[PDB]
């Protein structure tokens, strides 16, 4: 009954959804694995990706009030809806997948909190589990309950976390000697110079780092699916879209040259560690500012930059607001995913074929919702909640993100290259061969990390296509 | 204006086209490599593999006369003929290149029988090229040169084929004690034991070995494309390819078992060589025959179903009648690949639309032939031919093989899994399912040999699909 337009919906979702755990969490790890003059390229390709996929489903909203159907036949025109169906539920599993991410990243984040607090719970890797169900039990509460509600609760939390980044900012600003040892130096070219060549610590690459990076780019299409409940959609949609893309870039490349440009990978964090700084070789750049920080290589050295996955919460002032601003971002990703999966759920599959789990009328929460859809991605979540530590969580998302976001490009190339009578599309900047090319990058990429994941993702996907359009 | 039907178009073809190269020449290095107990399931895996797509195609040739077109329409019901077009063009081009590498098998086998003849030519691995230009031009003189006549000198090429099969098996039989250190020993247990466990030589794998081996498994479906100028299709071409399919396994299983309960891995060849067979440790099965062919794994020695690619022509008796069996095994396939890749060409290309080589009525030859499809897949397969030893050639057929199976089994289970109208077949043992499995099975096998030249051949026939919708 009450409609927004332009800047609200769709900027607000896409730019908060678009802002999960790893700007606040894995950022560090990320610029620490990959330097700056890769960590650069990985954000900019998954830009590329996430712009590309974000003109095709430009493509897709800009078209007319296509009469065969508002769910399936606008992503598939010149073939069939099969292939909608079919992207419709492999996209919908992965935001539900995706919610189940940034809530494990929400629950490993506090139950770090905690452990620095007094005292913590059983088991730091069994209680993340138990604290992750409880706030997923809490959003599903809280989805259903009224709709203005989470629009002013997302504007304030986005509110929050925007002044939760600059307060970082303003945080590098400020060199504070009450951390010397810990990474953070303050804008020091011996930082810079350092930091600027790739090390890989361990056992990652190149395109393992951007694998785990990935969830960060994604997500803006969630917001394409309020288009349901938007006021003027195929202009709003591509306008906010394209808009939050490009800040959402901006503020990654911002915060990852800053956070590169101020600690360095290896650091002994203790009093004790001396920090005179003597005039020997000293051949790594990090005794180059004085002392702390210097030749941890041989043990496992406390953290900075490498080990301390809050390097950037612990850099900033009144770390009470970073938490805080990290708070925000799980729980704005994360509310955002859970809306956006069962409503894509009814929105693709309003026949109910499959399951019937409500009576379609009623529904779980204070009040009733004629939904009867959130329980299945809720258990979806959950199933992947009995998991934590949030690594072998994001190889299911890039792998379904990339495949959803491939096959997107792929039928609106395919809709604009077949003739395809009912394609029409309208969008000014939206060409074929780019989507094209997005598609074949998205394909090259997925197949390139863990090449028989991306096989059975495939086969997973195939296999859909097949019992959507065999039970039809 | 001749019409044949139901055994010798179909069937001869079949059995000659599939008795490749491999039979007679890397069948050892495939049992030396793999033991028989995988060397058996390799054969029957790529039978399988053969089998599934020869029901696939049984089912495109039991449909009826569509009035769509008899080019692309049979392949593709469901959906477009793109796929038809593509597959087609994909197809013939694997012919292009298995013709390729079946004559400079053919140059391979010739070179080193004249090398161990009084004199050599300049290189070993040069003069191949040379020979190989030579007898593939000599092809083209033969090819457009008659109807009936290739008929008559394929008859007589498998008479010599099997006979040439049998006088190896009697030679099995056969234990000559005049090459003893020869990896011949005739039927012993000891020679069984060892041979029945897998010993990976240097660097291949399981997988690797079946990519080698799968040629000799495949171009079946060129007998298939003999449709448009054979008798009574719809019966003949099921019946034929899946009888030919059948005694070919047999005699590949059959072969196989023999050469590995014949030889063993290692022999040093040398008359000076001790066969007294001393009652020593010698933990090797290969002391216990004698003490030939004893301890050569420091360095590399002599040959034997190891080293020598002729191990099984030498067991047998009358050497000559041996290679006389080579040179018919890959002169046949040669001739049938040959003709089958330009008339695929001719048939799913009538329009000549890219190209236009010649007049469509004059020709290269000694008649006139208004074929002009000839000219191009020959440049291929001479282009082809400019590299040597077919080492690197066979992971280009069996790629190209296995995508086009695999792209006729997927549109003939989609023709069968939409309503396609004008689909019906009529075969008894068609079965949707089992395409599906053979077309996933096709794809599993491509992705885990090399994924990356795997992914590569996809995007190279998707190029090819929109290349085929576009010019159209």
């Amino acid at each position: 009954v009450v409609k927004f337009g332009w800047i609200n919906g769709v900027l607000v979702r896409c730019m908060l959804n678009i802002w999960g755990v790893m700007l606040f969490i894995r950022l560090s790890w990320i610029v620490g694995q990959a330097g700056i003059g890769l960590s650069v390229l990985v954000i900019m390709m998954a830009t590329v990706v996430t712009t590309i996929t974000g003109l095709s489903t430009s493509a897709i909203a800009t078209n007319g009030f296509v009469r065969g159907g508002g769910a399936y036949y606008l992503i598939s025109r010149s073939l069939g809806p099969e292939f909608g169906g079919a992207i419709g539920l492999i996209f919908a599993f992965a935001n539900a997948v995706a919610v189940a991410m940034y809530v494990v990243g929400f629950a490993e984040t506090v139950v770090e909190l905690l452990k620095e607090h007094s005292i913590l719970m059983i088991d730091e890797i069994n209680d993340i589990r138990i604290i992750g169900a409880i706030t997923v039990v809490i959003l599903l509460g809280i989805s259903v309950a009224g709709m203005e509600w989470e629009a002013k609760a997302q504007i304030v939390l986005l509110v929050i976390l925007l002044l939760a980044i600059g307060d970082f900012v303003i945080g590098t600003f400020i060199p504070l000697e009450s951390k010397k040892p810990k990474g953070f130096f303050g804008y020091k070219s011996e930082i810079f110079n350092e930091n600027f060549g790739p090390d890989f610590r361990e056992e990652e690459t190149f395109f393992s780092v951007f694998e785990i990076f990935f969830p960060a780019a994604t997500g803006i299409l969630a917001g394409a699916n309020i288009s349901g409940d938007l006021a003027d959609p195929q202009s709003a949609l591509p306008k906010g879209t394209l808009l939050a893309i490009l800040i959402t870039t901006l503020v990654y490349v911002g915060i990852a040259v800053s956070v590169g440009s101020c600690v360095v990978r290896d650091a002994t964090g203790n009093v004790n560690d001396t920090i005179v700084t003597e005039l020997t070789n000293c051949t790594s750049a990090a005794c180059k500012l004085n002392f702390d920080f210097s030749s941890c290589e041989s043990s496992p050295c406390s953290y900075g930059l490498m080990n301390n996955f809050q390097v950037m919460s612990m850099v900033s002032g009144f770390t009470p607001l970073i938490s805080a601003g990290i708070f925000s971002a799980t729980l704005s990703s994360a509310l955002a995913s859970l809306v956006s999966a069962p409503k894509i759920f009814q929105a693709l599959c309003k026949d109910n074929i499959y399951p019937a789990f409500q009576m379609f009328a009623k529904g779980y929460g204070k009040n009733n919702e004629p939904l009867r859809g959130y329980i299945l991605t809720f258990l979806i979540a959950l199933g992947f909640i009995l998991i934590a530590e949030c690594n072998v969580i994001a190889p299911i998302i890039s792998n379904f993100f990339l495949a959803s976001y491939a096959l997107i490009n792929f039928s609106v190339f395919h809709a604009s290259l077949a003739k395809s009578p009912g394609w029409r599309p309208a969008f000014k900047y939206y060409n074929m061969w780019i989507s094209l090319l997005g598609a074949i990058l998205c394909c090259i990429v997925m197949f390139v990390i863990n090449w028989w994941a991306a096989l059975l993702t495939y086969v997973i996907v195939l296999g859909l296509y097949i019992y959507v359009t065999y039970k039809k």
